[PDB]
């Protein structure tokens, strides 16, 4: 149904890497070529998974599994849980950085109009 | 004094972009290629990036701190800004996490099936 300049209606710029990577299907040759609906859907799915924090690699694996299995709902459920747990790990890492920044900033004296900043000194060593 | 890929003892591969972008200094010797206060500054830049400052942020920051009398005050302020930036990111991540929790709540008790409500929801 669509031509790829169209179908970039999924909010993706004209993307050969996706089918180059097997994620997206190959288009079919119409009046010669060249057109891509279930691909529209697969591309929505992929775009949103990426907005949900799945890497392209993860999406590659996931799609292989769901495509080849009988219980697709179960697969997808499982991967979504693994994703929740991944996001939680990222969150914790950011919290660890926040805490570091906090300790750094708490190093500063009452009078901060000085050349010597314990933050800079600390990060310099 | 130090040299070259020895300055890559800061854990950064040989980096022209920094000096091109004016972040780092650089000298002529016998004719090295020398570069010590640069060692400190490059440590500083590296660790700021490990703490979530972007290159652009570091660019600005270094401009301000290099030109000001109260450097500590500046660095303190910028650090507060960074903490708050990190906090926004954390909250964005919590929104995504909850989105995923809701998605997974859509799936039926018996999941051995072709139809997945998660996939269907993300498709529309
Ligand atoms: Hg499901
Ligand atoms: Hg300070």
């Amino acid at each position: 149904f669509r031509i790829g300049e169209l179908a970039d209606k999924c909010g993706v710029n004209k993307e050969t890497i996706r089918y180059y990577e097997r994620l997206g299907l190959i288009p079919e040759p119409e009046e010669k070529g060249y057109r891509m609906q279930q691909t529209v859907d697969r591309l929505h799915f992929i775009k949103r998974m990426q907005e949900l924090g799945f890497t392209l690699n993860e999406i590659d694996k996931l799609l292989g599994v769901v495509d080849r299995d009988e219980a697709k709902c179960r697969d997808m459920y499982d991967f979504t849980i693994l994703k929740i747990e991944d996001i939680q790990r990222k969150i914790e890492d950011l919290k660890r950085i926040e805490r570091m920044l906090m300790d750094l900033k708490e190093r500063c004296p009452e009078n901060k109009d000085i050349y010597e900043c314990p933050i800079i000194e600390t990060l310099m060593k």
